[PDB]
């Protein structure tokens, strides 16, 4: 309806850019606050993502993000990042949070309060124990969770529940990143970067960059497997999450993310070719599954299918085969 909301959708569908369709679905006030909150996190991360920024100027930023969201002429020039201009532009997405309704613009300062403290303290280290993996996870991805989360019940579109349960909104994060971190093994060795967890990888191989390495393919695949079993915890907790949703606009929005990382994993699972480029699956897979995943019944068929297929996948000679077997029994029967 305005001048600067159209320029943040504009904004949506350039950092997006296929999912722009589904947040624009979000039925009444959600469309708006989801599609902000959105822009303020990519905003975030391309903050904390920029190598240029030194970490004693990085970390004023990151923590003080949530106050800039109140500050009408905050902005930041210097940025060598993709999407820059999201914080070039800033002083446009802040307008728009500041005529959100105040239920949605506290949910979402908060938000930004809270990753910013957790990103600032990863500025340092790398991840060290699968504690510290969920921990770091929690602060990029499990707290956009829980914020999304509290928008929809704060709309009152779904269940106070919704927006309380921490543990469960967390989960949904933590899924979906530890999928991309799974996956981006290769890309982000390329650009210097390391998230697979230091003492998952360090039973395998002196350095994380070794996996590239062809002598170490068969390690490498152990440890990818026994990654990928960490992550297909968090599916009871998913399924549990999008079992309670009752907007159907918001099931959608929730349960496509989950339906493709779940499709992401299977593909990942027991494949070299994670140490050699990017699995990705394919357009007209990806349109399918996101056609599919209205409703409880055919994102449960979606789960039991792959996971059944990962299952018979399993090599029996994997360290992780009986954690592997034992979590999608888990999965499959816990119904
Ligand atoms: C925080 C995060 C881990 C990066 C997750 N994450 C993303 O990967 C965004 C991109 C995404 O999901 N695609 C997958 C499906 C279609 C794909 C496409 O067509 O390109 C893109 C994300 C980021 C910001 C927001 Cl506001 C929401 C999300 C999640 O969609 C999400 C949604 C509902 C509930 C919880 C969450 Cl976490």
């Amino acid at each position: 309806l305005s001048s600067s909301l159209k320029t943040c959708y504009k904004y949506l569908n350039q950092t997006s850019r296929s999912f722009a369709a589904v947040i624009q679905a979000l039925d009444g006030e959600m469309r708006n606050a989801v599609c902000i909150f959105y822009l303020v996190l990519r905003a975030l991360d391309t903050l904390e993502d920029d190598m240029t920024i030194s970490v004693e100027k990085k970390v004023p930023l990151l923590h003080n993000f949530h106050s800039f969201l109140y500050q009408p002429d905050w902005r930041f020039m210097e940025s060598k990042e993709k999407d820059r201009q999201v914080l070039e532009d800033f002083p446009t997405i802040s307008l728009e949070f500041r005529n959100l309704a105040e239920k949605y613009q506290t949910v979402i300062a908060d938000i930004c309060r809270r990753m910013g403290i957790g990103m600032a303290e990863f500025l340092d280290k790398h991840v060290t124990s699968e504690q510290e993996w969920d921990k770091y996870c929690h602060y990029v991805a499990g707290l956009v969770g829980i914020g999304l989360s509290r928008l929809f019940s704060a709309s009152e579109f779904e269940d106070p529940l919704v927006g309380e349960d921490t543990e469960r909104a967390n989960s949904m994060g933590l899924f979906l990143q530890k999928t991309n971190i799974i996956r981006d093994y290769l890309e982000d060795q390329q650009g210097g970067r390391e998230f697979w967890p230091q003492e998952v990888w360090s039973r395998y191989v002196k350095k994380l960059g070794d996996f590239a390495k062809p002598e170490n393919i068969d390690l490498a695949v152990q440890c990818l497997n026994e990654l990928i079993t960490n992550a297909l915890h968090h599916i009871p907790d998913v399924i549990t999450y999008l079992s309670r949703l009752r907007n159907q606009s918001v099931f959608n929005f929730c349960a496509i993310p989950q339906v493709m990382a779940i499709a992401t994993l299977a593909a990942c699972y027991n494949n070299q070719q994670v140490f050699k480029g990017a699995v990705k699956i394919r357009k007209g897979q990806a349109v399918t599954l996101m056609m599919d995943a209205t409703n409880m019944p055919a994102v449960k068929a979606i789960i039991y299918q792959y996971m059944e297929e990962i299952y018979h996948r399993i090599p029996d000679s994997d360290p992780s085969s009986s954690k592997t077997r034992q979590i999608i029994s888990t999965i499959r029967t816990q119904n």
